[PDB]
């Protein structure tokens, strides 16, 4: 038994991480082949005040990049905007680039952070993308261009790398066509987040899980039906689920409907009462089923 | 900003796991240089059941074994115990052995698990070792022989090897030289944890943790004296605080003392109320305050 947010092993992805610096600017980069990819604003003069990236561009010099792989340098041939992103040609292949694809990730589904500090992985987490294309994550200066990932099918994905936090702590990254998730812009200013919408397909999940590992005082003898759940999440800041049917093995294994955990959503969502559900104390949508159900029964 | 629980990256460890069954029990092994060592219940015949590992050990017969990493099958070529770890000599080397020690963590200390499930390594994430020995994980049938790792100064520690989960759902392990955290026996028979004692230096970690997050209500300008606390936790399963100076430096860029945070945990203990710290709804003693420290503020 156990719940625990997981990350997938990193061992393909670290050898990909490089130190990328330009003028006092410090962050990482993803070096596959012959390119390296990081965050444009590592060229930026100032990076606390509003940037003119065309200007920035104009002024660059490749003689002012600084790449590198624990501490042996790159020499960089080329370099390019490719949306928020910079592109960087360098004059050595990565001999342990791994197979892999790029894929963009949606609200609600599961991911996983390899943090870097200034060209060092550093640490290893998984993470939930955020309705508005937010994650909350753990990132501090020194750690853009950290890179998201997710491996399915034996498939290797690179689906994030980092750029900003928001006023409200929220982190904010591309993905790796240098598509900013949410829209937001690359720059220092003011941006609001919006609503956070809870997805309902992960709360259910998690209360799957709070079930299996024995915790069941939200479950009473009411349940909900679908559709009736569905105009409620409408006007409460959560998703509407589909259909029931990705919990077929979890309620036959808890005897528990979908039903009866979208009552206890309702009810939860005024307030537990003082109550925690596996040590949390709220409604927790960071776990898919799929990942409930790898984690509790296996794959 | 932020604050999640992390692991450290897990590449040099991936290449070490193998799949290792006996008869019906199928675990994870830990394969470096000619050995393989695993816990030593994959050869009981019923592990439901009191073992007499003299028995076990009289019968084995080393062809019952099956030991396997991808396309790569393991002749066992001896088998001993070591305290309860088994070690099997194999009939090839590892080529990914990476330098390595072995230590032993010690209550209040955190370290990393990658779970492995029937020998593929599928998941990795950070826990704390609790006073009686255990830690909270999430490990289910499978699992045993998942490791626990750290590394400090650049050198790999191989810390814990995962044998079995009590009836209160505490994970139980032991370390490389077969001595089992907490003393439990590695038997399926009623063994009762006995009173988790939190750690009070990680606890004020994690609140430090949160006013530098930006979260705030639940210190006053009321303090409490490192002797009145003391005595407190004695009675209320607890450390005691040796000093405060571990926290100088958190103290300093938050502007509170430890006194002040002494006097939020004995009004939190009974509960945050319906609120949340870091997504907490209960005190959490898993981050360490060096941990804090670095993941807040860099090396
Ligand atoms: C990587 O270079 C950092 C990562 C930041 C640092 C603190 N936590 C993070 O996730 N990125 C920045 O410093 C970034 C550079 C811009 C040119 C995009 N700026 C910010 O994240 C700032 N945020 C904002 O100005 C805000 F979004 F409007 F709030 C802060 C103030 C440095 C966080
Ligand atoms: C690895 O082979 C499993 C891992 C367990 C399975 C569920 N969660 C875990 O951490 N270990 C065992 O099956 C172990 C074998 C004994 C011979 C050591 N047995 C147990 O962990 C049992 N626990 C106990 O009997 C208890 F500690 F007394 F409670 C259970 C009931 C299978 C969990």
């Amino acid at each position: 038994s156990g719940l625990r947010k997981m990350a997938q092993p990193s061992g393909l992805v670290e050898p990909c991480i490089v130190r990328v610096s330009y003028g006092n600017n410090v962050l990482n980069g993803l070096w596959l082949g012959d390119e390296v990819i990081c965050p444009r604003h590592v060229i930026a003069s100032d990076t606390t005040r509003v940037i003119n990236y065309e200007n920035e561009m104009s002024s660059v010099r490749l003689h002012n990049f600084s790449v590198s792989k624990n501490n042996v340098f790159l020499g960089v041939v080329s370099a390019k905007y490719k949306g928020v992103n910079l592109v960087l040609k360098v004059n050595q292949v990565n001999p342990n680039t791994p197979e892999h694809k790029f894929k963009s990730i949606k609200a609600g589904e599961s991911f996983n952070i390899l943090a870097c500090y200034e060209g060092c992985p550093g640490s290893v987490y998984g993470v939930n993308m955020r309705s508005q294309g937010t994650i909350k994550g753990s990132f501090i200066a020194g750690t853009c261009g950290s890179v998201g990932y997710v491996s399915e099918n034996a498939t290797l994905y690179f689906v994030y790398m980092h750029h900003l936090e928001l006023g409200n702590g929220s982190h904010v990254g591309s993905n790796l066509e240098g598509e900013m998730y949410g829209g937001y812009e690359d720059q220092p200013s003011m941006q609001l987040e919006g609503t956070n919408v809870m997805s309902s397909d992960n709360v259910v999940a998690f209360l799957y899980a709070a079930l299996i590992n024995g915790e069941r005082w939200f479950v009473t003898n009411t349940s909900m039906s679908l559709e009736s759940y569905n105009t409620w999440a409408k006007t409460n800041s959560f998703t509407e689920l589909s259909s029931t049917d990705a919990f077929s093995m979890l309620a036959a294994k808890t005897g528990q409907s979908v039903e009866k955990l979208l009552d206890s959503i309702v009810r939860l969502n005024k307030g537990f009462g003082g109550r925690t559900i596996l040590s949390y104390g709220s409604l927790c949508d960071e776990f898919t089923p799929t990942e409930v159900i790898r984690q509790m029964y296996g794959v």
